[PDB]
C-alpha cells in the first residue's frame, strides 16, 4: 500500500503467533518490539536511540508478518518506547520512501 | 525521488543557511537537528525515544529545504546524535511509504 505520514505509520504485525501494533520506522536500522514471550534463542544486545542506549534480547531469523507481508529476520525484544519495524525487515517487504 | 532502505535514508538539507545531512525518520513525530545557532525566539522543550529524553530548543516557522524540496515548520535544535527529519516536515515534501 501507499502510506502517507500525516499520522504515525502504524501497522498490525503478527509475531510469535500474536497480533501487535508497530511503527514503520525508516529511521531505525533494526526492529525493536516491547518485552514479550517469543519462541526462540536469543543473545544480549545493546542499541542506541535519541537519548542513549538500552539493553535488548536479539532473536535471529524470526518469522513475522507486517501488514500482511512476510519477513523472516532479526527481532530485538526490549524496553522500547514503541514497537518499531526497522529497515532490516522493511527491505524484506520491499518498502521504499517516495516523494 | 525514491529512496530504498538497504542503508540509512540520508538526504541533504539546508537550514539556517547551512547544508547538512539528515535521516528521513518515519518513526519521528518531529524534526531534531544538531546544535546550531539559529536566530530568533525559541521555546524550551524535551523530546525522547530509545535511551530517554534530551533537552532541545523549539523553533517555529523554520524554512528548511529537504533533498531540494522546500518546507517550513517546527525544528528542534539540541544534542542529537543524528539530524532527524520527522513526519512534520516529511508530510510537507509529500513523502510516503510504499510496499
Ligand atoms: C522509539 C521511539 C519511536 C521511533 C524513534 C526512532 N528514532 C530513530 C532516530 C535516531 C536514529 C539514530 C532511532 O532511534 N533509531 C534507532 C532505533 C533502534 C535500532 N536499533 O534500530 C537506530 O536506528 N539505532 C541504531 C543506531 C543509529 C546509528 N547512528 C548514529 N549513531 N548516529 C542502532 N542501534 O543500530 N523516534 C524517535 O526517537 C523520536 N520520538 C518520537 O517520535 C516520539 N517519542 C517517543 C518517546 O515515543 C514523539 C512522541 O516525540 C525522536 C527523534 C523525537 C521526535
Amino acid at each position: 500500500p501507499q502510506i502517507t505520514l500525516w499520522k504515525r505509520p502504524l501497522v498490525t504485525i503478527k509475531i510469535g503467533g500474536q497480533l501487535k501494533e508497530a511503527l514503520l520506522d525508516t529511521g531505525a536500522d533494526d526492529t525493536v518490539i516491547e518485552e514479550m514471550s517469543l519462541p526462540g534463542r536469543w543473545k544480549p544486545k545493546m542499541i542506541g536511540g535519541i537519548g542513549g542506549f538500552i539493553k535488548v534480547r536479539q532473536y535471529d531469523q524470526i518469522i513475522i508478518e507486517i501488514a500482511g507481508h512476510k519477513a523472516i529476520g532479526t527481532v530485538l525484544v526490549g524496553p522500547t518506547p514503541v514497537n518499531i519495524i526497522g529497515r532490516n525487515l522493511m527491505t524484506q517487504i520491499g518498502a521504499t520512501l517516495n516523494f
